[PDB]
């Protein structure tokens, strides 16, 4: 909107957490934002703290897996006071219509490798918790709105996360039947989980790097950079609208 | 010789994974506890020997235990963490009710072998996670004075309950683990990342085999109690 007198309108600094798993998922994010970054070490992570328009952005890569990503997200929330968290990186596709480089937002997430079935618990379920973790409706709808306005496809679906790289037809088919998941990665569920426990709105974005079959290693290696960029670009376009 | 040791305000974090693992701890300390909720956990804050003690159960598995430990450290400033609870035995010499402290821990369900990494390993990390040589030495001294046995060994942690011969054998061959549970590794990991001395203490509840579910169910209370008593006696000496 037009602001004739800028002093009449709110200028308070909104704090946003931006997470990737690997350095390569955040390099494109650092560049696209294109501002100066103070680097703050904590809990074995490097937090990149910068100012971008009305917003304090805190950018880090967690390192791979649930423990890493759980710790980092908890640090963003508790040590940097972030009020929103946006995750960007790559994932493996489990569905034919999600192709290499395609984007998706997780409506729900599950830890696919959790197994308490010995006490009759469904796979993915833990007492005092739930199978499916929710994300922010606000941010997910924002996501669909920018996708539609920029004329780019955006799937929304269930993301499965676990502490294994998936690269076989059998594990894929398990994730589809057990969870109706559209993609697979190693941090999503944990990040969304933490945010839900602290009441912090969370959006999980992923660009497809492979198909989670026996070729996945090679496909992941080939498409990491591009898929990372494609996710980072879309995340920035979300932050610009925030 | 107090004057020679640390003189400031001590704060000690005390963790179980399940409520049943901390109920006996709370009871043993006997002091009054302020309940403080944060990030879906309830932290029980009390004073004993003029140290603050912060007790919580994390809920089950890596994500839960990682969050809770990080909250303890970042929100409550705990300077050491002692974990108490139960675990499945992977070795003949560890039988029901027996105590062990973890010398090292491993996350046994981590698998990046598709990129030729050894099982348990993640880039920019390590297969094995260390614990506090001093806290463990304290546990061992206390054990010998109370004339109770205390093994030292590797504890394997993963987000599955282990109840099969096959997985047992994998844990022994791949990591030379002595016991299995679902939180120890993640707790020790966070403490390591933050430079916080950690001791992981477990009392055996089952043999991690096809009978494990039933054994765990029967022996949870007593094994948790045994662990909790021992943790208390460690805190007594801090
Ligand atoms: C040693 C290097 C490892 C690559 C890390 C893969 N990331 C991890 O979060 C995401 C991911 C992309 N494709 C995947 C797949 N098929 N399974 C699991 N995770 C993924
Ligand atoms: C409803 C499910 C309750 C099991 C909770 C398991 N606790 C660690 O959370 C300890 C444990 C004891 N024995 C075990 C075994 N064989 N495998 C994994 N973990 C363990
Ligand atoms: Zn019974």
């Amino acid at each position: 909107h037009h602001h004739h007198h800028e002093n009449l309108y709110f200028q308070g600094v909104q704090k946003i957490g931006i997470l990737g798993a690997m350095r390569e998922e955040i390099t494109p994010i650092l560049e696209l934002f294109g501002v100066d970054f103070e680097e703050i070490p904590l809990g074995g992570n490097v937090f990149h703290k910068g100012v971008y328009h009305n917003k304090e952005i805190i950018v880090a890569y967690s390192k791979i897996g649930k423990v890493h990503s759980t710790l980092t997200t908890t640090s963003m929330i508790l040590a940097f006071g972030v009020q929103k968290v946006l995750f960007s990186g790559v994932a493996g596709s489990l569905v034919k219509d999600l192709k290499i480089n395609d984007l998706l937002v997780a409506t729900q997430l599950v830890q696919h490798d959790v197994d308490l079935s010995a006490f009759d618990h469904p796979l993915g379920f833990i007492p005092e918790s739930a199978i499916f973790i929710e994300t922010s409706g606000s941010l997910n709808a924002l996501a669909k709105k920018i996708a539609n306005e920029q004329h780019i496809a955006l799937k929304e679906g269930v993301i499965a996360s676990g502490d294994q790289f998936v690269h076989s037809k059998e594990r894929k088919e398990f994730l589809v039947s057990e969870f109706k998941a559209s993609a697979v990665e190693m941090e999503g569920a944990s990040v969304a989980f933490v945010c839900q426990k602290f009441g912090v709105p969370c959006c999980v974005l992923r660009s497809i790097s492979d198909n989670a079959d026996e070729k996945a290693g090679m496909s992941f290696d080939e498409f990491l950079e591009k898929s990372a960029h494609t996710s980072a670009k879309f995340l920035k376009s979300m932050v610009d609208e925030l």
